[PDB]
């Protein structure tokens, strides 16, 4: 793992590991996830970021502000097979008072070839209140000196599928995965459900049978709200059409709006 | 990774990763238990063993047989830190017609010092079927040679904790947790529930307070039946004793069938 020349981006060489794979002897969804996340510490402790709060100014710090994830959006070309050197490049980038952006290149060690991207939307809240507010001018140059000024975008593309309105899931779902309980493995270091294990249980409700004859290629995954230690999840799924899918995280129980998204499928 | 000069072990590194720790910094019991079998995997691919399934010789495959794990047993004296390179050292033994036993010893790659290790117990068994039977010799000449032929244990200690015989937990059990079911990042490569699944179920009946107040110093578990994609199971703690002890018990909520059986060592931070 290093900064390249202009200290504006991060590289990592990952190797696949044996539990990291499902059936087709790849890399899985979560996988790629964790891996996407490992890299963007990395890349934060490499600059300077101290432990305990991801890329938390000294600002940041004194105010009670951490950055939040409000979406990820995610596209593989090539699952990386176990054993296999996975590569990703990743930076991030300003969107003036709005927030923040971090984007992904994940390429073949050996081929040089691009398999995946990805690109995730951070918000700025406080840890206690947990109320949104905008990028502040005072954090603004602290974060602005690690990111390239000019636009350097995963997805550029005119009206790209990062960038869409996800509509909420109607009753009654098609498919659906109930009674989902995080344990402490889905805990992160401050106790808290990461957000790998969002996308795990969106894809619960997703067939087996579509899992075993297909692959994902697209998943786009809103977060509204997170899930603490002792909440339950349903999982709803409905096809919306390659497979196409929207899907619905909510609480078991008042069945408050946890988690939003939609998946596409290409046959095998 | 690398095989040692005589072939005999193996040798790899790793860097402890973000997600891999829990509250104090330090990698979670899951994800040394994680370590370990993909440098026991990583050992059988380095001496011939094609990716199919793990370490099955030629004769094995042929006679639709698998190597099963009977008992797990881990014993940890520091925690790798998030940031932390671990050395792990592993190998296997012949414990004769019973089945193998296969071993590692977890060091700071920076100290030489053993962190940690652990230990073992693997039986053959029909793929379909899932009967047990000893080890045959036509299968025991196309693996001994893989093995040091003499003893090397990471356990030599006369009366040591991973031989101990584990008693069935007692009903009514002190905690308990309960409607446990695997989700797709729970199974492995051949659809199955991975074993280190079972380590974080047994754990999930632990009260919070102990685990925020104390460190997993020991574990030994007994894999008994396996847990298929929909069953669902049911996890019981009793606290059994400056350490705390535990006697653990997973099994199918529905019938009551037991499929693990364990305990587990806490000291005081
Ligand atoms: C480049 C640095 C380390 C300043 C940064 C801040 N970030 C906020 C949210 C997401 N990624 C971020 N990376
Ligand atoms: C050293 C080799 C690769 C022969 C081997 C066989 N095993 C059976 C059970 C557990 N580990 C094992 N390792």
């Amino acid at each position: 793992g290093s900064l390249t020349e202009d200290g504006l981006s991060y590289k990592e060489k990952f190797v696949v590991r044996s539990y990291e794979v499902g059936s087709n002897k790849t890399a899985t969804v979560e996988t790629i996830a964790n891996l996407l996340q490992e890299v963007g510490c990395n890349h934060a402790q490499s600059v300077g970021f101290s432990t305990d709060g991801f890329a938390t100014t000294t600002t940041m710090r004194k105010l009670h502000l951490i950055w939040v994830t409000a979406r990820m959006h995610i596209e593989i070309y090539k699952y990386p097979a176990w054993g296999d050197v996975v590569e990703i490049e990743t930076w991030c980038q300003s969107e003036g008072r709005i927030g923040t952006r971090r984007d992904w290149i994940l390429k073949d060690s050996v081929t040089g070839e691009v398999t995946g991207r990805a690109t995730s939307k951070w918000v700025m809240m406080n840890q206690d209140t947990r109320r949104l507010q905008k990028v502040s001018d005072d954090v603004r140059d602290e974060y602005l000196v690690f990111c390239p000024q000019e636009p350097r975008l995963a997805f550029p593309e005119e009206n790209n599928r990062s960038l869409k309105k996800i509509p909420k899931l109607e009753d009654p779902a098609q498919y659906s995965m109930i009674g989902l309980k995080p344990r402490r493995a889905d805990l992160d270091m401050n106790q808290h459900v990461n957000n790998v294990t969002y996308i795990g249980w969106v894809l619960e409700s997703i067939p087996q049978e579509i899992v075993d004859t297909h692959e994902l290629q697209v998943i786009t995954l809103d977060y509204r709200r997170e899930c603490q230690q002792d909440d339950v999840v349903d999982s709803l799924t409905t096809t919306t059409s390659d497979s196409q899918f929207l899907h619905l995280l909510r609480l078991s129980g008042d069945g408050q709006e946890i988690n939003r998204g939609t998946t596409l499928w290409r046959k095998k």
